[PDB]
RNA sequence: AAAA
């Protein structure tokens, strides 16, 4: 049997138990189990799976244990723990109360309080970690997390590159150098992009030869902008090499750069984030459900952000693009983390309707538009 | 000389506090006065005025009064409920331990167990509510709120209009009698109900007649099936009178019938449902942002209900369609009301493609489709 | 902060 026990109380919020025993952990340095104090609706939910995943301690160190108790039974509960503790001896016994119901929360504290060899903590979300019992006091969970970590303990896969077409000092001016004076221009290549044919060869051809492509599929686009000579000239104005188009090349310019301005800016700029735990367009999944998300970032206080972006919407038709992005954007955030993230919507137009305005503002979305941009 | 004082913890989830103070109230029938202990963060939230809005009591039975605590500090809750109550000669001090923090919740059960004159309840979700001490009992909250206590408990205002163009015999049939055989005809009242001048000339009157309208404002329309002759014709099918057709015999032709269809197979044949809390074409308000709702209900467990009809999603734009609700309904679930709400999509057709059926496992949307209706 |  190992000298010290971890007890933790398994609930819907998986990161109040991640972060403790992750910091505990490294804290303490020594073999110890593990206690889940979990109920069957919780396993029916894989959230003891989550919190052990997410951790990935090895097996010469730590010991792993889930007990079931009813979540909602105050007595039950106090019973588990007191038997439990009659049936093993630990030398050190630290409990977090931060998870469960408020009656396992209870019956932890109530059964642990004022014993010998005993701490008790709880962590209040986005505060300092507190322990209770037996010295009060604060510690900082400064840089404990890492990206990986928060979506490992929400049993999300994912997957990313973070692959830019440009670096930071280009995409710093590319808005004022390429993007602002040749708007019209771009129209066409974005109906370059959602045109049938240009579409389909991508999917058997890495790049394309611009000059060599027949002026009837140019036509075929149906867009005054879409002209051969224009999108020649709009690709060139960006620096790519018109013998050699790849469909990433055509992405940047309906849309990417912006995307990797974002990506970069957070990257170069955000003092309380570093650039380790921030990613660009990742694909998520969970229960075979998979989301794109433009750019997502842990900060130094294990908060997750998301963001949406979209480069321009203006016009009738980008108000129904941005009211769309913002029920999408609330319902994937809402449905895939728990209650410690921050949402935004990031925009190089100036957002004044008072639809999306109120709508964002109850949701709690972020919105940076052009003003800040 | 209250004789009985109610003390409650205010949280993010009113409900749990609105629903006890309702249930108590109504078993006691005696003045009391009622004790909230709140938080600078939930009064910023507004909470405790939701709590009371919702309730509404008269001066002349209930007396509200609120004391501040941190919601992170034990002891502060212990001292704040220390000073209220201190030399107090009440004959009933009613607990609930629902709401706050744990750190609240514990502060509050140490502070009042093991007193002579407390009794000590807890609500777990969905649950029967249980007294904790000094007897260990439970209790069923059965048709204890109103839909309008609910949806003021989230400081939500709401219209709705429950009149219905057809009854439920013929709303039983219509769409093996009038849908099924007629899409095509009903798809061009669909585009009808979209263009411009039949939406601006229904903005500025209530009845027109469809006889008298040139055949320049169909072919406007810009669709094969929205002639002149195509609409006369299926508004007869559906039994209305040219001379005087309102907005509503077009948007029942649209979809409306299917509306309807739910909400009467609700009132008609859902045994846990009190007709009285239902409510059809509902626009909810908060923030200056409105919601349109297709229907919802509280159920006699005091459970809201939030329905989204899609009559028929098939075909490429049907999965669209039938995606951007998903999202939508989502969004609006997540974000208005808190953690005692069902969300439901209902339609005719048969959803088997994995993606919608992904997305609402994830989501949790509860889909009734053609196989159920 | 009805299962940070
Ligand atoms: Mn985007
Ligand atoms: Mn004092
Ligand atoms: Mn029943
Ligand atoms: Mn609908």
């Amino acid at each position: 049997m190992k000298e010290t026990i971890l007890v933790n109380l398994v609930s819907e919020q998986t990161i109040p138990n991640v972060q403790f025993i992750k910091w505990y952990f490294n804290k303490k340095q020594t073999p110890m189990k593990i206690l889940l104090v979990s109920t069957k609706e919780m396993e029916q939910k894989e959230k003891s799976l989550f919190i052990k995943n997410a951790l990935h301690f090895s097996d010469s160190f730590v010991e792993w244990e889930t007990i079931h108790t009813d979540g909602n039974d105050i007595s039950k509960t106090e019973n588990i723990l007191t038997d439990y503790f009659r049936d093993n001896e630990y030398k050190n016994i630290i409990v977090n109360i931060t998870g469960g119901t408020k009656i396992m929360s209870l019956a932890a504290f109530d059964f642990f309080n004022n014993k010998p060899n005993t701490e008790i903590f709880y962590q209040p979300i986005g505060k300092e970690l507190q322990e209770l019992y037996p010295n009060k006091q604060k510690y900082d969970m400064f840089e404990v997390l890492s990206l990986k970590e928060y979506l490992d303990a929400h049993g999300i896969s994912y997957k990313y590159d973070n692959e830019c077409v440009k670096d930071w000092n280009y995409n710093k001016t590319v808005y004022d150098l390429c993007v602002a004076d040749n708007r019209e221009l771009i129209k066409g290549m974005i109906a370059l992009q959602n045109n049938s044919y240009f579409n389909n060869v991508y999917k058997r051809k890495d790049f394309l030869d611009f000059t060599q492509i027949e002026e009837e599929k140019f036509i075929a686009i149906n867009h005054p902008a879409a002209t051969k000579e224009n999108m020649i000239k709009i690709l060139q104005i960006f620096g790519f090499d018109v013998s050699r188009i790849e469909h990433k090349h055509i992405r940047y310019i309906t849309g990417g750069w912006f995307e990797e301005y974002v990506y970069q800016k957070i990257c170069n700029e955000y003092h309380n984030v570093d650039e380790k735990n921030v990613a660009l367009n990742v694909t998520i999944q969970k229960g075979n459900d998979k989301n794109e998300l433009n750019v997502i970032y842990l900060d130094k206080d294990n908060k997750l952000h998301v963001i949406e972006c979209k480069s321009f919407v203006d016009g009738n038709e980008g108000n129904r693009v941005l009211n769309d992005a913002l029920y999408k954007l609330q319902a994937i955030i809402k449905s895939k983390f728990g209650l410690y993230v921050k949402q935004h919507l990031y925009t190089k137009s100036i957002i004044e309707k008072e639809t999306p305005l109120n709508r964002a503002k109850e949701f709690g979305i972020d919105i940076k538009d052009g003003t800040q941009l």
